[PDB]
């Protein structure tokens, strides 16, 4: 997000050079080049410099940008930075499933710069939302269902803990399907791999690469994903508390220690219990 700020502050000539790298040549009706390649060994390139690949000037790769607005140039530059970022991540990524998603998104964004379009993810994985009621609604229903009768102070503390839990879920990294496979039944794995891919494309990667449409984990998923992940999230949360507790202000420290474990235990019952009412779209409280 800081390399983004820096490139968006450059003179327009330099911005066009950066974009020319990812832009189609229109020197003539037959040139099929998809990007200007600087002929110099690796201050703005002159528009007359000839592409290494196709020998047509930079001008002919960026002429479509001559009259576009400043904000549209900056949107495109954002995609360039995300393309650079995804490219690094693809090469660095050990996990197959993750690497393939990063590579799909890399190609998607590169193609959008080439076509001056807006990215949208597409494939057999479907599009959001994935399940209703979603996690955010389930958790709201849970707080009403179990805690409505508490005194207003204790009730506020549960609400605050619910908001913290939802914020955690929205930034927490899911297990890879390979990790999930090591603790689960083999037939559960294919369904988790679809949800993990959805999660990466719609939720997690867009947090780092904001040219992609961004959806909250807790808004597009529901009980099924929550059943897959919750026991690990819970373990990770309680462990993180053990590590960080003493950096919290004492009021928060005490409240987490004495109310959060039970909140999580009680939510676990509603997540996995066949008989829970909080996952019905019709959920309401008595008058
Ligand atoms: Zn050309
Ligand atoms: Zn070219």
């Amino acid at each position: 997000s800081q390399r983004k700020a820096q490139v968006r502050g450059l003179p327009r000539a330099k911005k066009l050079e950066k974009l020319g790298v990812f832009s189609a040549c229109k020197a003539n009706e037959t040139c099929k080049c998809n990007g200007w390649k600087n002929p110099k060994p690796p201050p703005a390139a002159n528009l007359s410099e000839l592409c290494r690949s196709c020998e047509h000037p930079l001008a002919d790769h960026v002429s479509h940008l001559e009259n576009v607005s400043e904000d549209e140039i900056n949107r495109l530059l954002g995609m360039v930075v995300d393309v650079e970022n995804l490219f690094m991540s693809v090469h660095k990524e050990e996990d197959t499933d993750t690497k393939q998603v990063y590579f799909y998104l890399f190609k998607l964004l590169r193609k959008c710069i080439l076509q001056m379009t807006r990215p949208v993810v597409e494939g057999s994985l479907g599009s959001p939302p994935f399940e209703k009621p979603n996690i955010e609604q389930g958790v709201l229903n849970f707080v009403q269902y179990k805690f409505s009768h508490l005194a207003p102070r204790e009730r506020q503390t549960m609400f605050e803990l619910s908001k913290m839990f939802l914020l955690c879920l929205n930034y927490w990294k899911l297990e890879t399907p390979a990790q999930f496979r090591q603790r689960s039944q083999s037939e559960d794995v294919a369904t988790y791999k679809v949800n993990y891919t959805r999660w990466l494309c719609y939720c997690h990667v867009p947090q780092s690469c904001d040219s992609l449409p961004r959806y909250e984990t807790t808004h597009v998923f529901g009980r099924s994903l929550l059943r897959s992940i919750f026991t690990v999230t819970r373990r990770q949360l309680l462990e993180k508390f053990r590590v960080e507790k003493d950096k919290l202000v004492p009021e928060k420290r005490t409240l987490i220690l004495t109310h959060f474990p039970k909140f999580l235990s009680m939510l676990e019952e509603e997540i996995y219990g066949a008989n829970s009412p909080i996952w019905e779209s019709g959920f309401t409280m008595p008058p």
